């Protein structure tokens, strides 16, 4: 149908037909007289999954010949959402499977939709994980990710009375057509125990053993061939274990929790047992992996030039000492040379400067579940500190700020300074955020070693983010400069020479339009709502937290609510406010703050002067499968956060790739793209980073604000006195008193410029022409926000091995 789908020649439609009816007879056990659309997209996903195998088996061959550095992306979260359509479009099948399925009867895009996300992260982080897997992929290294196969997801959000509800995210309810189970190769996995020492060496004994059963995906690369694995582990409990009888065999289930779900948190650090034994548990399967397949290749000296390990934020940051670990304990390689072998291999990335996302972890816990860990951390900090000790004579204070024993009521270790000491590079995600980590929280470590610290800005991949959930987009563009930008997304900047192109300023305008038409109906369809699909799309999706400001689009959005009612029959540029995001299920203020949303909504809504003027929606259940749907139907992308607080963000590059304008503060990637797009191009508003450490030192006082803007004043009387919830006036004063007294994200301080910018959003708003002209500067200089760039960039810098666009052998 579409050019950027690939080739529906006659012999693979035939052939895909004949073994879609084979899988639904042999592997569904179905005819078509009972078969669901469940079976058929069953049917499908097996038939695509054949093509996978062929290349699979034959990558990994590949690599064992002709055995290439190995790069082990180790992640707690990898969010990956569904994978059919990313399959079809990475095999240039998606036409084909179109076409095959039209001529029996069936509609493609119905089938896509029965399939589950799996949803093995929380937001940013474990997005960012599964793009980065198909850029390695795409690039042609020789790259696997390790992680956890949970159970349960992160959990479906439910709305009750404009109020979250958790369910657990069943996932696996119907099988999972995508994994393979390799049973064959489970490994043990210690806990407990104590530690002996001989004059062999220390000695870890008396552990429980949990066992380590992995799983593996295909990730295949854009339309090179190449397959690559990713790895999730499942806990399993030794047949011995426990072993009146009955309760010996139902208490296996305590094992086997350590895989059960994923911890609900963003961004924020929960010191409970059965997460550090998560953690310990990917590392030391993973280490186990990595050492067996380095050995069927005494000599660890060549390991670094073979293994790459990647630490994806602190949650594996275990494996520093664990590969310290089974070097000296188990290899007997001396202290210094499996120091070196260690910092070499392991390279660490920061995600967050927030101090409640830091792990810390309490010694006792880590002194009777890993003691042998314990013993080489502190090892690891002595000789460390004694490094600080001559390079800083005297400075005692810098002493025990560096360690990596915080003092305290409770003694605890903090993962990121092991992470610092026993990595050759460390980096920040956005510009900005990597010249934080040097000014501010790591500044001592940056003084004492500034060749670790780097910076690698993040990117999103420009399959799933463009040509799978807005096709219509990719063709036009590629109609103009063809379909070489995929693989290659600073090839976009060509569009700038189509700026003043009539047709071409057409053709956007047309795709997004069909974009909204298409989210709009699918609101009414699953969600009884109807919207004003000429409405500005004003969108703002991500996780619920303070720090992102939903808070402050709140009060915009209540402050146009007043001005319409203050003068009803002037006009207005109509919007529709889409806000989504879930909440952590302890984390209250956020789960007030969805409430607020919804109550918003529930007076804008009904009230019959606005008419379909404001419409403020709560998308429910947020997650990447409904990304891939608003995000091409968005026009103004909602990027808030208080400045110094969002490391990088990859929503906003999804936005900006897809043909929303922004507004938002200079924090994060914010800055680089607006640096890209030109700021001329780009709706900026509020405090920089060093206006807030301004604010900070003369201290922030909220009720200033209050005092001098009216506007602002009669918002939070609303707020406290009922206007937003008559059955229980006093809802919202948490809220109320949050903003007032204890505000950390100072959102009275960026109120009146927010408002002023929003303004001069709806003014170019009624301007068509010139809108999707600014549109068009920002899809145009979208290209350094490629994952392509990004990974490209760690496998020169960091892992020392270069990428390639080279095609592996078909079929
Ligand atoms: C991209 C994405 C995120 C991250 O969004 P930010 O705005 O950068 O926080 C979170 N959740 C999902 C489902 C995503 O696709
Ligand atoms: O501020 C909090 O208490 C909080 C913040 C979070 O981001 C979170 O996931 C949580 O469970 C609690």
């Amino acid at each position: 149908q579409i050019s950027v789908r690939g080739l529906a020649g006659v012999e693979n439609v035939t052939e895909l037909k004949k073994n879609f009816n084979r899988h639904l007879h042999f592997t569904l056990v179905k005819d078509r007289n009972v078969a669901t659309p469940r079976d058929y997209y069953f049917a499908l996903a097996h038939t695509v999954r054949d093509h996978l195998v062929g290349r699979w088996i034959r990558t990994q061959q590949h690599y064992y010949e002709k055995d290439p550095k190995r790069i082990y992306y180790l992640s707690l979260e990898f969010y990956m959402g569904r994978t059919l359509q990313n399959t079809m479009v990475n095999l240039a099948l998606e036409n084909a499977c179109d076409e095959a399925t039209y001529q029996l009867g069936l509609d493609m895009e119905e089938l896509e939709e029965i399939e589950e996300d799996a949803g093995l992260g929380n937001g940013g982080l474990g997005r960012l994980a599964a793009c980065f897997l198909d850029s390695m992929a795409t690039l042609g290294l020789a790259a696997y990710g390790y992680g956890i196969r949970y159970e349960f997801g992160i959990f479906n959000q439910k709305i009750c009375g404009g109020w979250q509800m958790e369910e657990a995210d069943d996932w696996l309810r119907y099988g999972n057509p995508w994994e393979k189970a390799r049973p064959e190769f489970t490994l043990p996995v210690h806990f407990y125990g104590r530690v002996e020492h001989t004059s062999q060496g220390a000695k870890w004994v008396d552990t429980q053993v949990v066992l380590a059963m992995p799983y593996d995906t295909p990730v295949p690369g854009y339309r090179n061939n190449v397959v690559n694995t990713m790895r999730l582990w499942s806990a399993k409990a030794p047949n011995d274990f426990n072993l009146g009888y009955i309760q010996a065999v139902l208490d296996r289930n305590l094992a086997e929790n350590i895989s059960r779900v994923l911890y609900p948190n963003d961004n924020f650090f929960e010191g409970k047992e059965l997460r550090l034994k998560q953690e310990y548990f990917v590392v030391a399967a993973t280490l186990q992996d990595i050492i067996r397949r380095f050995k069927s290749s005494t000599n660890f000296d060549a390991f670094p030039d073979k293994v790459a390990i990647q630490l994806n934020d602190t949650h594996p940051s275990l494996a520093i000492p664990e590969l310290m670990r089974v070097l000296v304990d188990l290899e007997r390689l001396d202290w210094d040379k499996a120091w070196e072998v260690t910092v070499k291999t392991c390279a660490y990335t920061n995600h967050t400067v927030l101090p409640e996302a830091l792990e810390r972890w309490p010694v006792h816990l880590l002194e009777t579940l890993l003691p042998r860990h314990l013993q080489i951390i502190y090892e690891i900090n002595q000789r460390f500190l004694n490094r600080v000790a001559a390079a800083f004579p005297g400075d005692v204070d810098r002493l025990r700020r560096m360690s990596l024993v915080e003092e305290g009521a409770v003694k605890r270790i903090n993962m990121a300074h092991l992470c610092i000491a026993g990595s050759h590079a460390v980096n920040g995600v956005a510009r900005i955020h990597s010249e934080i980590l040097k000014k501010t929280i790591f500044k001592d470590f940056y003084e004492l070693e500034p060749h670790k610290f780097q910076n690698k800005t993040n990117g999103i991949t420009p399959r799933r983010w463009l040509v799978l959930c807005n096709p219509g987009l990719a063709e036009i563009i590629a109609e103009r400069i063809g379909e070489e930008y995929i693989s290659d997304l600073d090839q976009l900047r060509k569009l700038l020479s189509y700026v003043d192109d009539e047709a071409f300023i057409r053709d956007v305008a047309k795709v997004k339009q069909e974009n909204k038409l298409k989210f709009a109906a699918y609101l009414e369809r699953e969600y009884k709502v109807h919207i004003n699909p000429n409405s500005l799309f004003d969108v703002q999706v991500k996780r619920i937290h303070e720090y992102k400001r939903q808070l402050l689009n709140c009060l915009h959005v209540i402050t146009l609510y007043n001005r319409i009612k203050k003068e009803p029959n002037k006009f207005v540029v109509p919007r529709t406010v889409m806000i989504g995001g879930k909440a952590a299920p302890g984390y209250h203020m956020a789960k007030m703050i969805i409430k607020l949303i919804t109550a918003i909504g529930d007076v804008v809504n009904h009230d019959p002067v606005v008419g379909d003027r404001l419409r403020v929606i709560f998308l429910e259940n947020y997650r990447v499968s409904l990304a891939e749907k608003v995000i091409p139907a968005a026009d103004l992308s909602e990027q808030i956060s208080t400045a110094g607080t969002e490391a990088s963000g990859t929503g906003n590059m999804k936005f900006m790739l897809n043909g929303a304008l922004t507004i938002g503060t200079m924090d994060g990637a914010n800055v680089e793209m607006a640096e890209e797009a030109g700021e001329e191009n780009f709706f900026i508003f509020g405090m920089r980073v060093e206006d807030v450490d301004r604010l900070d030192q003369r201290g922030y006082n909220a009720q200033e604000y209050y005092d001098r803007i009216p506007e602002l004043r009669q918002i939070i009387e609303q707020l406290s006195s009922g206007f937003f919830s008559p059955k229980q006036p006093d809802l919202f004063k948490d809220i109320v008193n949050m903003l007032m007294h204890h505000d950390r994200f100072k959102v009275f301080a960026d109120y009146e410029e927010y408002v002023k910018c929003q303004e001069r959003v709806s003014a170019l708003y009624k301007n068509p022409r010139e809108w999707t002209r600014m549109v068009i500067r920002n899809i145009a200089t979208s290209g350094k926000f490629s994952s392509d760039r990004t990974i490209a960039q760690y496998a020169r810098e960091i892992w020392g091995v270069e990428p390639s666009r080279q095609r592996l052998p078909a079929p």
